[PDB]
């Protein structure tokens, strides 16, 4: 009348963590028909944006920073035209790595505040990581525990028909928490 029988758990592993690495890149930009003055205004810039990160309690050598980026369009501010701009434009990047994730609110709060000098900073959210370096070091014991937990499910008799792992998944929190992942696993046995 029946052939066979199988029970079927899903067993759960998640956790909360703290993301190890942030990359923050700041980039700001100037324009000057000199081009020795825009690299002494981007170097004016340069210093004290790194003072307010510094402030915020980032290190010097949490900061990298590559040579601007420098376009000469060969325009001229004197030019009646209806797009007419100074020379050259130059554009510079900030570059943070740091593991001290929980500075990335208070930069970005206070970052307006560099308005006073005429700095023009561009932040895009896109480019903005919070990670958790060590996310596939942890895999192995969430896994564990994600079997362990449909083993002990199935207890409360046979063989194990099917085993499968769903992939790991990686969430932020709260909108207000991106420095902190929810990391979750399922682990499903079938026994007879």
């Amino acid at each position: 009348k029946t052939l066979e029988r199988s029970v079927s758990v899903k067993g759960l592993s998640q956790k909360e963590v703290e993301a190890d690495t942030l990359i923050l890149p700041i980039k700001f930009t100037r324009s000057n028909n000199n081009l020795t003055n825009l690299y002494e205004e981007l170097e004016q810039d340069k210093e004290n944006i790194i003072k307010f990160l510094k402030e915020q309690g980032v290190k010097e050598d949490e900061i990298n920073y590559n040579s601007p980026n420098i376009i000469d369009r060969l325009s001229d501010p004197y030019s009646n035209d209806t797009q007419a701009a100074y020379r050259y434009i130059g554009t510079a990047n900030l570059l943070i790595y740091t593991q001290n994730v929980k500075l990335g609110k208070s930069i970005l709060e206070n970052i307006s505040s560099l308005a006073k000098f005429g700095i023009v900073t561009k932040i895009d959210d896109y480019d903005i990581e919070y990670l958790y370096t060590k996310l596939n070091e942890i895999k192995p014991q969430m896994i564990e525990e994600a079997t362990l937990n449909a083993r002990n499910a199935a207890i409360k008799l046979g063989k194990i028909k099917k085993a499968s792992q769903g992939q790991f998944s990686i969430n932020n929190r709260d909108k207000n928490t991106p420095y902190i992942k929810t990391i979750r696993v399922v682990s499903t046995i079938e026994y007879y």
